[PDB]
């Protein structure tokens, strides 16, 4: 499969740090409390509405050596925050009642869905991609945005979600 390219046109490096940024508006990834969550202990991964853009390490899920030098499209991945305040926190999908499958920091909610993330070309515009979630033993779903009653742009997972198109900035 094709290697995924960063915004500068270089192949993504396996385990490298990149800043995922929304193509159409430049917003990055943020972690805030949504719903009944405590604002001092945010657990929701969202598209930022406050100019925050956290960097993430993107790694192949399979760690058996030799690991791929570059990230390829449709390759199973593990994504984790690379910097404070959530250094090392891993992205996970939680089948959140009654909202549905959404992205949350891993290890907090018990209802996590086993699976991995993958990347595919997101549009005709070069170096633009979309993220998918592929649960174990099930077809892959798109990752899109859903605005909650408080105005937070939650990252949700569904077959019908309009894919969030992003670019990867080397960080």
């Amino acid at each position: 499969d094709d290697p995924v390219y960063d915004a500068e046109g270089n192949k993504l490096v396996n385990r490298g740090k990149y800043t995922i940024v929304s193509f159409s508006d430049g917003a990055g990834i943020d972690v805030v409390a949504t719903g009944n969550e405590n604002p001092e202990d945010p657990l929701s991964i969202v598209k930022s509405t406050r100019n925050i853009m956290y960097a993430t390490s993107i790694s192949s899920e399979d760690k058996t050596p030799p690991q791929p030098r570059n990230i390829l499209e449709n390759m199973r991945l593990k994504i984790n925050f690379a910097t404070d305040p959530h250094k090392g926190d891993v992205w996970s999908v939680v089948d959140f009642q009654p909202d549905g499958q959404q992205l949350k920091l891993a290890g907090r909610y018990p209802n996590q869905v086993k699976g991995a993330f993958t990347i595919q070309k997101g549009s005709n515009t070069p170096r633009t991609y979309k993220l998918l979630f592929c649960p174990v033993g099930s077809p892959c779903k798109n990752i899109g945005i859903s605005t909650d009653p408080e105005g937070k742009k939650r990252l949700v997972v569904s077959y019908q979600s309009d894919p969030l198109v992003v670019k990867f900035h080397r960080h």
